[PDB]
Formats: C-alpha cells, structure tokens, sequence
C-alpha cells in the first residue's frame, strides 16, 4: 500500500532519545502512517514476534496437534522461571516461552518453515542461523511495515493457512478484551546487542474499535533493558493521540 | 462427569438475601460443584445468554456472513443509546443488543432454529413463543447445569457446528484478557417478571487459567433491577473462594 510520513509523532522518540518507528494503518495497509519512512521498511530480527507465523505453521503442520495442546514441562531448567510449568498455546505465546517455540520449529523442520514463510511473505524470509534461533540471532529480519501487512492478512484470514488455525491463534494474540474495545497484540525485544550494534525491541498488534480496525508495529533499537518501558509507552502516547486507546 | 453440592457455598447468597444457583465446573477432573443441586436442574429463560447459540447459528446458516460483519443501525430508535450504532458481531454480544439477534432469529427461522436447538441438546428447546422472542418472553428454558454442558461443549469444539464458527463465537466472548488467566462469560437479565413469579439474571461462562478451565453458570430470582449487581458479585466471590482469579 502507501505509506506517508508524519513528522511530528518523532516528538515521542525525541523525548526519550529513542531511535525507532511506528506504523500505524486505519482499515487496512492500503495507507499507513509512520514517523519515517526509511525506517518503516528497514528489516529487524523479529525475536518473540515470530511466535505468531510458528504458531499458525505448527498448527498448520500438525506439529501442534489442536487448540487445546498442552505443552508439558520436562522439569529442566529453562531460562526464565515463568517458563518452567505446563503451558497452553495460548500460555505459551503471551509468557512468550522460547523453549516451546524452538521445539515446535525443531519437529517442523528446516523444508517446511522455508516453505510457511515463502507463503508468508514473512521478510528476508532467511531461516539460516539454526533452526531453533534463526529469529532470535539469525539472519531473519522484517519490517514494521511488513509485521502489519503480515497481521492484517491475519485478522482477515487471509494467510495461506486454515480459518481455524488463523482464529485458533488470534484468540492467544488477545492481550485487552473491552466491550467495544480488543487488542490483539505480542511484544518482542532481541537483547541488548551492543552501544554500536543495538538490539530491537517490537511491539506489534492491531485495534478493534467499534466498527474499525488499526494496524500497529512499532520497534525501537535498545541498549539496556531498564528503556524496555518506552517499547509501550512511545506508540501507546501515539495512539491516544490519534484518540485510538 | 460429576456433581457434588457444597453447601458452603450457600453462604455468599444468604447474605444478600437471593435465591439462586452456581455451577462451577474443572474440566481436567470432568468435576462440578454447586450450591444446590436441585435449582441447577432447575430451567430458566434463557434471556441474553442466547445469544451465545443464536450467534452460532446465525453463523452456520449463513445469515452472518462471517466474523466481519458488521450490523448496520438503521437509524431507528432503540431501548438503549449503546445499540444505536453500527456494531460488529463481538460488539453485539458484549453490548447485548437484542434488536440484532431478534432480526438474525426472523432470517434463520424456525425450521432452521429447531434443527440447531436439537443438535445442541439447548434446554427444553421448545422456541413457542414467536421465533423472535421464545428465549426472553416464550416458552425455552435451560438450566445452569444444561449451560455448562453447552459451553463445555463450545469450548472443545464440540458442537454439531463449524469449528470456525465456534472459535468466531468464543472470540467474541473473551471478557477479560491476562497472560495466563482468560474469561469469556456472557449476562442475561429477562426482566423483573413479578414478585409472584419473579425474572430470572444469568451469568455464565468459562475460566481459562494455565492449563485448567472451568465451566461456570449463575442464575438467581431477580424483582428488582436493584439488584442486578450480585448476579457477577456472588459467583465471584465464589470462585475467589477457589483460588479462581
Ligand atoms: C521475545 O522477544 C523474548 C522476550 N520478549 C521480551 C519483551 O519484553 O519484548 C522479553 S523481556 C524479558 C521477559 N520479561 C522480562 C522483562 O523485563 N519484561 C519487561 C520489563 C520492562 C517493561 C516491559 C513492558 O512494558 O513490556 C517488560 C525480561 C523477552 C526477552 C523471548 C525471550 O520471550
Ligand atoms: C439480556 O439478557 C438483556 C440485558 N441483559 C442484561 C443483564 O444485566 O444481564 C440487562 S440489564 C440493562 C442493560 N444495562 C443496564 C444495567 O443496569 N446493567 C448492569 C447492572 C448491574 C450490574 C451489571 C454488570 O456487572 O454486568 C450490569 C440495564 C439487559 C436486560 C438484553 C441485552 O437482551
Ligand atoms: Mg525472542
Ligand atoms: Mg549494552
């Protein structure tokens, strides 16, 4: 679609020192908005936004078996204690467990992803780097403006996948659910990197308000966690202003 | 399944002097709990929580199109400011707005509505009444226990419908939104009725909390629109109780 620039939403950044972009398309990606234009394009690891195309490629595999697998812990250690239990899909997209995701990419295998991704449309569409990490340090990259496109052709279902499978992962991606009010929506952070390489940090989603719909993707680079807040914060102030939230 | 009463739970409705009937159901140990066994047999107007089925067969025979649908207001007056407004499915669900559901009812009709009430073992699915009306002034009824074993149903699947059509549904009715705990419930009110023959307020739904789910279904005596506001504080207090939250 087209995308236009709107230079004063840079005051968000500008305020925070933040370097990034937002993406923001009313109804569809047929016109979409964002504080740069050069950005908006520019490809990023995706890290734990991956979880939504794994998600839909191991239902639709088979990889994972319904709606309703649970995804057992073995009891070893995993990195993050809120990992180290029983999970939903659902569970495991919004606690955003790794360790689920890497073996639901080990069974789908190096073939199949390439070929879910080619369908996709999903960025770079470069799986290399290991088939449990190729987005989380591989050399997988999107854009904000593709995350959009990507999750608009999810909300219509429209992705080369099942309408189940489509709707089975929409219903994890709810994080606020008000009468005239749903936000589907997944955050992402790929690290700290370095001063001079940074990590990315994502948040990626849409809006149903009422009768209509917005598309968002935000990412911002990140040197230290303690800025993770402004990953919310910059596009939520956004949003508000555009009378959105 | 099972069914065991905790007349315990006779408390919560003691105190604020009601008349009604909670049904609280595990799904991992097919396992319920009530406060009395005899009025969760009991059959009630459905009222709002019709809605629920309705929706569904709105869906499978092609009335609602699909989950994008949007209802149109045609600029004529309606009982409530909220209805007056183009509303999508979700949103006439969660606002409830009855002029909606009674026109999808006229275009399923009655041949059709009986078929799906059958198939979905719905109550007494007796729809006498005017099939615009059988489930808020008719002659249907469904008790407590009959609407966990529905929205069970819903849950898995499992009803003689599309599985899309009941992931839309279920979509529809998520309520309340956190990493690891998911609601989705709907309210019915069917009036005051009399003080001889009193109207009849719902709650019901299901918990999705880790790995566990649990059926719920709430209905109490109601004269005064008063007190409405103890048909969500009792079984809330209830599943507090549980460790439910
Ligand atoms: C996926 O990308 C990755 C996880 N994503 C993110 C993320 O926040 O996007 C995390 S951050 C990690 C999980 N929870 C901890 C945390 O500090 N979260 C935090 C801190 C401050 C603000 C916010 C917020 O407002 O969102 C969140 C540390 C994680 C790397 C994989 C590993 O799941
Ligand atoms: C459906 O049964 C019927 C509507 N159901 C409800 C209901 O509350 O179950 C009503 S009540 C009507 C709409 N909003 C007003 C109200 O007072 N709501 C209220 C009051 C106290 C507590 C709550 C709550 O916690 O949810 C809500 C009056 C309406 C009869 C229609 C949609 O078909
Ligand atoms: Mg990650
Ligand atoms: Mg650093």
């Amino acid at each position: 679609g087209s995308i236009t620039e709107n230079t004063s939403w840079n005051k968000e950044f500008s305020a925070e020192a933040v370097n990034g972009v937002f993406v923001l398309c009313k109804s569809s990606s047929k016109s979409c908005a964002t504080n740069d234009l050069a950005r908006a394009s520019k490809e990023y690891l995706p890290a734990s936004t991956f979880k939504i195309p794994n998600a839909i490629i191991g239902l639709e595999t088979g990889v994972i078996k319904n709606e309703h697998q649970v995804f057992k812990w073995d009891g070893k250690p995993r990195a993050m204690k809120q990992w180290e239990r029983d999970l939903t899909l659902r569970g495991a997209i919004q606690v955003s467990a790794v360790p689920v995701f890497q073996q639901i990419a080990r069974e789908v295998g190096e073939v199949r992803m390439q070929k879910y991704l080619k369908k996709f449309s999903y960025g770079n569409q470069n799986i290399s780097g290991g088939i449990d990490k190729f987005w989380l340090e591989g050399q997988l990259r999107i854009s904000a403006v593709n995350q959009v496109e990507f999750l608009e052709s999810l909300y219509l279902n429209k992705l080369s996948a099942s309408k189940e499978n489509q709707l089975i992962v929409k219903e994890a991606l709810v994080t606020e659910a008000a009468p005239e009010y749903l936000v589907h929506s997944k955050t992402g952070f790929s690290g700290v990197g370095t001063e001079s390489n940074p990590g990315v940090a994502w948040w990626v989603g849409w809006v149903e308000k009422e009768t209509e719909v917005y598309f968002f993707a935000f990412n911002m680079d990140i040197d230290n966690e303690s800025k993770l807040p402004l990953r919310k914060s910059i596009p939520t102030k956004i949003m508000e202003s555009e009378g959105i939230i």
